């Protein structure tokens, strides 16, 4: 059975193993040269304006010059997208995701998806009949006890609102 | 057919979607929270010196009180894995496979993983009968041909060195 990529229905491989051409996780050029889907291609994947906005699988960084990778060159000046050394503003919806903490920053963790979260991955978040009608952000699904998420468990079954199947 | 986690052979969730407890991913309570294995768990997941070294899936950061998650609290002062704000130095090989450039820092991408690559993935490393017997870093295959990787094309038949067969 394939592990990753198209092939392998959008899964990420582990530990930035790269995703082949053919949808199986590795290293060495047959993985992460060319037609690498994922992981910690070389080169590094495309991204931001140099790939239709699209941003770095396994939240790699994407250097000013729009390429996938990790350390100063990639995350620091310059960064465009993924776990940029520079803090993240939101209010404005946070990319991959992210939770916009009560304080308007994006992460991920207690800090930016528990209390006072407002998008994103939100803990917590509730929707629908229990929250008297209140609607879930980034196109989340609210699930049949209130809570906003995605998956079968929120778009499924007793799904109220949201992009309910 | 399970997606992700120990049910779907350790594969991760694309854009920090949650791996639940049983293997499917999504966001909200049910995926990120009790039983969460990978992505943006809530709690984050523990991490570091307060999780037997283990470091965040999904090249999350590890913050300094040992959860996972992204934003200043978690990369910034104290981060202890992941994509830290600081420089990260190997010689210590760098985790989760980042490749440890000529220069001695960890990341990805060519200026990482290309010309002068020390370990980690590099994007070509020699060995075997092809490079004088000389044997793969971080316990990876000796390919057929004589290249340093991971996966089938390299641990498969042909493999000279590391983990074979
Ligand atoms: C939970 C949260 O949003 N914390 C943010 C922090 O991530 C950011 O680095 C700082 C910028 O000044 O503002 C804090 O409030
Ligand atoms: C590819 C490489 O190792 N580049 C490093 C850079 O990541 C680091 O931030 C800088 C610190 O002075 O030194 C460079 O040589
Ligand atoms: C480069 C490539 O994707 N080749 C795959 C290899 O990655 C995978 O591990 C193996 C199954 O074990 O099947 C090969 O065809």
């Amino acid at each position: 059975a394939y592990e990753c990529g198209k092939q392998g229905g959008g899964a990420l491989c582990p530990n930035n193993k790269c995703c082949s051409r053919y949808g199986y996780c590795g290293f060495g050029p047959a993985y992460c040269g060319t037609g690498c889907q994922s992981g910690g291609c070389c080169p590094g994947k495309r991204c931001g304006d140099q790939a239709n906005g699209e941003t770095c699988p396994n939240n790699l960084c994407c250097s000013e010059d729009g390429y996938c990778g990790f350390g100063s060159e990639y995350c620091g000046a310059g960064c465009q997208g993924g776990p940029c050394r520079a803090d993240k503003l939101c209010g404005q919806l946070c990319p991959d995701n992210l939770c916009c903490s009560q304080w308007g920053f994006c992460g991920l963790g207690v800090e930016f998806c528990g209390d006072g979260c407002q998008s994103g991955a939100c803990c917590s978040m509730r929707c629908g009949r229990q929250a008297d009608g209140a609607k879930c952000t980034n196109n989340y699904c609210c699930g049949a006890s209130g809570y906003c998420g995605l998956g079968g468990d929120y778009c499924g079954a007793g799904c109220q609102s949201g992009p309910c199947t």
